[PDB]
């Protein structure tokens, strides 16, 4: 949020652009912006606001915003201090944090700085493999397993081939693929107590089936335009979605959120709560454990702004908000 | 209406940008021009013309066009006779003028240049100096209490941020906050014969609860995108909103105005009057009390010619046309 | 028609602007050329094309294209010999020519020409002034009487204003205002046998109420962007007003035809033929009697072809050609 | 695919103008690509991909992708080897070839390369010589007569006829025309065994009828905005096409097709499968046959990747994708 700018200054070319980038021609990394700005609130006057609050309750625990920080992987990448730091100012800021399958910094040490650790899954070639992860990660206090389901393998992400961009020998995956199915939701969900959130979901009917296998939550996305160039932005889906599962799990959405306002637009859509990815590690860029504290900060700010402006006490209030299509 | 230009050559740059800007990205601001300019006309021919009038009747008094001057803070910002110069020129076009709360000449010495001046209301942290500011605006002689219930607190206006902006020590709240609620509707209602109007209402529910509230009026308005940033436009709720209240009280509309064919379309679609916020600025900052009569006269004239043009010889007849989006 | 760029190198720019410019903002200008643009034909396949026809039958008399030149006043403002010019090429095309109340010419001048002359009228101060101007048209050998019927006074035309544009000596009203109503129609229609066509409608109502009013025609226009500014352009009502009149009288449409393929477009939304303004003018400042010759023979040949592509052998199959928006 | 800049560095301009233009203002070729941007998919997730396969079964012969290379005439303007190199490309990747009546190789020669020839008719001024064409192909071994219905005569490509653009005396139509109709299909229906597949077609009535004629298949297509210029995008009226032939033969579509993700976005929407044109010319032009060899690997790991990342096995699946427009 206008931090981009001192994260390009700052990191190579080659590494902002993985950071930045989509797959394809970018279709849908640009719909993600481009789906945001065509929802228009429809706010509420001369409600009581003497106590307006962000919080939430997400699976079991208070949030202080309706925001998480997404996976994303390799965080030494943008800052010496990785996912440390990135785990310590959303500690600090109430937000919960998830821990990638392809962490920098070992999901053990992650967890150690406490907060609200999630985990995030990919599946390992061994259901074994798989499943010992997924114990790590519970065994260390993560609160919620977040199962990558939008990756049978990695999407075709151009600048990276034209950069003929690899890893640093200075950045490795410090917690050490086959494509997931149904079956392999069924059994995290039967090897682990903590809510399974599946991410990347698009599909009414996939949102539906979470429900019937046992989902927590679903993340509706489109994976930051990073995987199917032309996948639907999560969104233009999510009102749809929320309908369809009338409650049954928590229903989050990403992609493309970048102020507070944003985080109202997808609350009055039917939202429980957004992720948020590449403006987290543009602080981290520019201003390490410091910066992501004050982006964290501004987003805080800016959604409580918001709430208030449109006459929303509560979290709950902001999703029986109208939206308008312009 | 290109006065704009002048305006930009004489005014401070920060005091340009606190006039012309609004908040967060200022999507709310741009889109009430887009909304507008979707909106077309569908003209009548052949009809009689021989007795065209602009006028209207509204809150008791006639007004020579379906104008007002909006409440726009701080005059003396934009010209050493500020709120003076504007009343008097709205006064010599038969228009109504909005006194702020927040003027920078006091609100008894605005009333004493005649006219018809409406009193914009903020409420104030106490119910009893609230009350008070109503009832000085009422012995003054104002002929509507327009309380605006759109700002629980301001909006983030980042131009002003990054200018660090602040009021000279020459300009002064020369009539010397808590947010408004319904209770607060209902203390003002209850203590004033005058018409109360709530500026800044967009849900429909709004209105229909602000017509069950005793509101003389509303005006449709996202604050001139100043408010919450990602607030639909008036323009795209006012003809929900008119359908909803039929006929309960006035529906004006604000936000984008900047042509008579602008004030056609806003009837068209189902106002009684519009309000003029940063045009009539720009015509005081550019020319003073004459700058601010010559566009009050070119909208008359527009209005007029647009009227005509599109087959109405009355305001009633202009809020029977139909429109089409493009 | 790519001539535009001549014209533009020879007329003086005021000229050039009293030409090509609009009402206002120029809005309604510029949506006739969007609305067209918006319009896609689902052409149809392997239809007998051995006898492919441009010809109409229009007001008692065969055309040989679904186009006439529009009423255009003044033409010694772009070539010294003006009206006539444009009759020749017209008559030699098969094309009916409008002879205008304003012409530079004499309209009995323009009509010894020959071809298929039609007189366009504007209401005088006075029924009898009107109704004689009438008889000249009729007397002289005039087809039609295309009575504008959306000029109760003209509109602002803001280049001509910037520019204090007015008629060089060298120009007067060869053929020498009060607002048009129904009455002035009825009076029209009782005094001549020519059918009297009504230019500038665009409501349903009024295209209904014209043929109630007996008459043989209809221009859906908003007078090339020139009147309201914010008038719908005439091909978005189109379609709508051909299914009002049921084929009660003929509908014409105007505003923006730049091409065969636009000729096509509006005879498959339900036209019978179009009006051509600006770009006749364009070919006769460029090269005069020869450039509108040429003009005409290169749109004759784009309606050939656009109709043979489509599957069409003449104009009435293109009538049934569906469209679709994009 | 980004080959174009190789093709436009190599090509003399008028020979790569013949080979990008479309006729007319070139609004069809545009919304070619236009219709496709606004297509997103709605992928699934979770599902089985351990034998993902692109393969398809058309007219009688297996395919390795839902594509064949579109009728281009005149190859060797593009590159000395012309159609002999881009059939054994197309060979070699499993990917019919359309052999063209205006090839500057003969359609014996190129044959012999073997693969997957179709063969694509211009009815000739003559039913015995048309039909004499048909039974060429036939005797030697194409698989399908793939009829072009859209081009009773040529279009107006205006790019052509600004550079006065001809074939240069070493380009020949090395097979050695009158309008097609319905009667003409019959004719080549009667007189062959061969699958009759109309390309051209645009309007549902014409698909069904093209059904009811005894095809085998269409190519809902406008030429690549060559012939009408305005004709709706074949992707734009692919659903109702699809929907209204219900399986009474095999829906093929072209115009645009550049990746991947739009044979996804294609096949989502109800087509067998694509035609490729410009893309294939600009590799030919290149880099000869290994230059369309690079290309048709590319497009296949592009489909295989965007079939995989949908959760889609097969084509089949991929065609029960739902799509929403953005
Ligand atoms: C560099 C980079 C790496 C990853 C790695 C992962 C990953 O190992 N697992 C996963 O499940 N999602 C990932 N993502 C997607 C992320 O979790 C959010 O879906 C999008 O970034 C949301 O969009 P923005 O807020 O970024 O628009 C990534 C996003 C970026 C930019
Ligand atoms: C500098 C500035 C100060 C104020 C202060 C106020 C205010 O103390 N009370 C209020 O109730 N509305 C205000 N407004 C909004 C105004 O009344 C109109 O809502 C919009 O200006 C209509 O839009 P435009 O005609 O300007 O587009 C302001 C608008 C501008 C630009
Ligand atoms: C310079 C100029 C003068 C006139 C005078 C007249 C007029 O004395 N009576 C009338 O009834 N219509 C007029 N018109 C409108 C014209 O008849 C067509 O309605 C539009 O030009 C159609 O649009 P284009 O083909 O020009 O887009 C004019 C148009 C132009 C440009
Ligand atoms: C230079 C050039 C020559 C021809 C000649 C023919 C032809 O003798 N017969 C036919 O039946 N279609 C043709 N076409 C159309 C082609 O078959 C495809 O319909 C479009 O090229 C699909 O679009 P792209 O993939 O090109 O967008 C051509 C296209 C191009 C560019
Ligand atoms: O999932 C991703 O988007 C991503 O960019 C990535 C790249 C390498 C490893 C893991 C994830
Ligand atoms: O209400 C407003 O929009 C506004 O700009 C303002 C700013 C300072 C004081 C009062 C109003
Ligand atoms: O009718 C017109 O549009 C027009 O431009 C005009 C101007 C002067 C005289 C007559 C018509
Ligand atoms: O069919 C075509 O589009 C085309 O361009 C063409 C041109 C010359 C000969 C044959 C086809
Ligand atoms: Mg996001
Ligand atoms: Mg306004
Ligand atoms: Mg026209
Ligand atoms: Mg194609």
């Amino acid at each position: 949020a206008d931090l981009e700018r001192a994260a390009r200054d700052v990191l190579p070319g080659e590494i902002f652009d993985f950071l930045a980038g989509g797959s394809g021609t970018e279709a849908s990394l640009v719909a993600n912006r481009t789906a945001l700005e065509r929802v228009f609130v429809i706010p509420r006057m001369l409600r009581d606001l003497t106590d307006v609050t962000t919080e939430i309750d997400i699976f079991g625990r208070r949030a202080a915003l309706p925001m998480a920080v997404a996976p994303v992987a390799y965080q030494r990448l943008f800052h010496p201090e990785g996912e440390l730091a990135v785990a310590r100012a959303a500690r600090d800021a109430g937000v919960p944090y998830t821990i990638c399958t392809l962490s920098s910094v070992s999901l053990e040490e992650i967890a150690a700085v406490g907060g609200r650790p999630w985990f995030q899954l990919f599946w390992l070639r061994d259901e074994k493999r798989s499943l010992d992860l997924v114990r790590r990660a519970e065994d260390a206090g993560c609160e919620a397993i977040v199962f990558t389901v939008d990756v049978p393998w990695m999407g075709r992400r151009l600048r990276d081939m034209r950069n003929g961009f690899a890893l640093p020998e200075w950045v490795t995956a410090a917690n050490f693929f086959a494509p997931a199915t149904w079956e392999s939701v069924e059994a995290v969900r039967a090897h682990t107590d903590l809510p399974v959130v599946l991410k990347g979901i698009l599909a009414v009917e996939d949102a539906r089936r979470a429900v019937d296998a046992g989902a927590g939550g679903i993340v509706v996305s489109n994976h930051g335009g990073r995987q199917l160039d032309g996948a639907v932005p999560g969104i233009e889906m999510l009102g749809e979605i929320v309908a369809a599962v009338s409650g049954g799990c928590e229903v989050l959405v990403d992609g493309g959120i970048r102020s507070g306002g944003d985080v109202l637009k997808a609350t009055a859509l039917g939202a429980s709560a957004v992720l948020v990815g590449r403006p987290v590690m543009w602080a981290l860029a520019a201003a390490g454990q410091d910066g992501v504290r004050q982006l964290l900060e501004l987003l805080a700010e800016e959604v409580r702004d918001a709430m208030g402006l449109a006459g929303c006490e509560s979290v709950g209030a902001a999703r029986r908000l109208n939206t308008k299509l312009g």
